[PDB]
């Protein structure tokens, strides 16, 4: 049938009133794709929730449609967020759609090319700092406390209310809750939202409770180290975050679900990044592939038992970050003369 | 609802046997988004079919899932295509998914950066030539005449079989066929595919027949100019194509539909490109926005009368081409000290 966006489709789970604007970019309802080759190789039943087909190319659209609709309902005209790039892209698109001004603070030289192009195109006022995301978040929260500008980072609870619908959809698309929900962790709002979603669906519809398995990049694994990281690092700039704002909710999700927050190296991330594209035709940005890298690590160790039904969240479209793709990949265009014989000869001799 | 890809959902309209592999990346079923502000400013009811949310970010996935499934059914292990970038990305993804080799021939320096990243990541054998798309297609077609390599460019009929499904969806999502289907024209397969779709749905389901309104970029407007353009040009490199392989089908489609194939300038394309992102929050690549530029042109001229119900096809995701976005945009980011006081006063100023 039809799909009219999250606010309409999940209205009973959401803080929607008759005065809530009907804001939508048709976000949500993203594919849950079975990966049969990787399932065979791993000895599990692996599906990927491909959030890169959301309107701005990441799961952030789920929370942002809710946050911006409520911000407009509650009488604001300007929104602001700090971002590694996907939240600012979402905020900018929904602000333009909603006729609100948008201001974003980003870490200079540390957001992907595609995310920058979106923020420029959607019409945000873009402020860059030489600090990291964590610096930007501190500044943004201070400013929205000291101005009438509405904060639309994940600490805004409407963001997590929108993002929990991804757990609803996974249950509906799989026909049941999975054994394991594998997910990247940056600012930790998303793993918190999925867990909140699984609990609500458990209570209302009787679905089971997955083990929540979150994965930070080793260079930014503040939760795994149990310490704030003052200079987080990782090539997966989406999750280059050393003081997650939803730290306590995420640890609670892991504990209540009998799950775990783990870490993956950049090399593990980049391997999973190439793996799913080469073997399954699925292209997600590096930070997203922490979930797949996490599945490979824990299938190897037995922490994900063979035969498990596993959903890995692919949080962002691979088109967000074309530089990493070309920088790391061994595949390069070979330049040939515009001559059928040379090309055919190359085709056969290679 | 639930969605398992085009082969499953549109089986009855597709040349699908019990031998056809169940190939899917869940392509299709893309949003039809009403644009209420642009509608108001133009005096029409305008919707956009946002094909950028297909698995590889363009409508090519519709044709490619059918062409690659049929290629595997018929015994092939390799596919090949020429491309300005989106057909090669689709070909590469579906080949990977179907366990096939993929060879793509692209024009050096004339495919968008996101499309190159896709071809590399999906694992295609990428051959770049000093020539243009038309040169690459000539070579690819010649090669596939004599070698056991399946041609998956749009001269493969299975590409149009899959691509026609977009018109089916438009009718179901709108509740009726629109008065006008506005669409970019590069190699002309897609406008032919929509019209084929609209004729089929008319015969089977009684829907009406839109006017097919195609738009080439002016520097590549071979059909408008009635000439093979040896040196096609346009910033919209997706549609930088001077000898459209489906020329005759596309002229027939505009003729049978009482439509027209028109051209829009690069400045018109770029205006539409910025307009929809700024005003409606919808971001498509420059070639896609030829359809919006054409709607603006023909509303202004009266060729799309006020009150028309219009669906414009946004063929590719804006993330395909990050360079044009940052190059055209006078909106440069500003670097400020990492100080909340210093940035607060700058926001207030
Ligand atoms: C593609 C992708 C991201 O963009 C991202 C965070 N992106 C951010 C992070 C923080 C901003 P917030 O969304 O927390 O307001 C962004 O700015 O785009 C994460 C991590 O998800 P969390 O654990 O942070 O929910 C995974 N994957
Ligand atoms: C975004 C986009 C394209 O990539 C594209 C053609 N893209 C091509 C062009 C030709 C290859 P073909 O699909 O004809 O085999 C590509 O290689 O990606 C067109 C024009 O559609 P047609 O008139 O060609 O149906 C509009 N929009």
């Amino acid at each position: 049938a039809s799909w009219k966006g999250l606010i309409h489709q999940y209205k009973e789970f959401l803080p929607v009133t008759d005065q809530t604007p009907a804001l939508t970019l048709h976000e949500g309802n993203t594919p849950l794709i079975h990966l049969p080759k990787l399932s065979e190789q791993l000895g599990i039943e692996l599906h990927v929730k491909t959030e890169g087909v959301n309107p701005t190319g990441s799961f952030k659209d789920r929370g942002m449609v809710m946050a911006v609709a409520k911000a407009k309902e509650e009488g604001n005209d300007t929104i602001m967020c700090a971002s590694t790039g996907n939240t600012s892209a979402a905020a900018a698109a929904y602000a333009a759609r909603a006729n609100m001004k948008c201001i974003v603070i980003i870490p200079n030289g540390k957001i992907a090319f595609g995310k920058l192009a979106q923020a420029v195109m959607y019409g945000a006022e873009i402020i860059a700092i030489d600090g990291n995301f964590d610096d930007a978040l501190k500044i943004v929260r201070s400013i929205c406390e000291k101005s009438p500008i509405a904060l639309v980072n994940s600490v805004n609870p409407y963001r997590l209310e929108g993002q929990k619908t991804a757990a609803f959809e996974v249950c509906e698309q799989l026909g049941e809750a999975p054994d394991v929900l594998a997910i990247p962790v940056g600012n930790a709002g998303n793993i918190s939202a999925y867990w909140k979603g699984f609990k609500e669906y458990h209570e209302k519809n009787g679905t089971s409770l997955p083990k929540m398995r979150g994965f930070e990049a080793e260079g930014s694994a503040a939760i795994v180290r149990n310490e704030v990281i003052e200079n987080p690092e990782t090539i997966a700039t989406a999750i280059r975050i050393g003081n997650p704002a939803s730290w306590d909710k995420a640890v609670k999700a892991a504990e209540e679900s009998n799950g775990k927050i783990d870490e993956v190296t950049d090399d593990e991330i980049l391997h999973a990044y190439q793996l799913i594209a080469r073997e399954e035709g699925v292209f997600a940005e590096p930070g997203s592939c922490a979930s797949i890298a996490g599945v490979l690590k824990q299938v190897k160790s037995g922490e994900i038992p063979k035969g498990s039904k596993v959903v890995a969240v692919l949080t962002g479209n691979g088109l967000k970050d074309p530089n990493t793709a070309v920088d790391i990949s061994e595949i390069k265009p070979v330049t040939l003369p515009t001559n059928e014989d040379s090309i055919l000869e190359y085709v056969k001799g290679a």
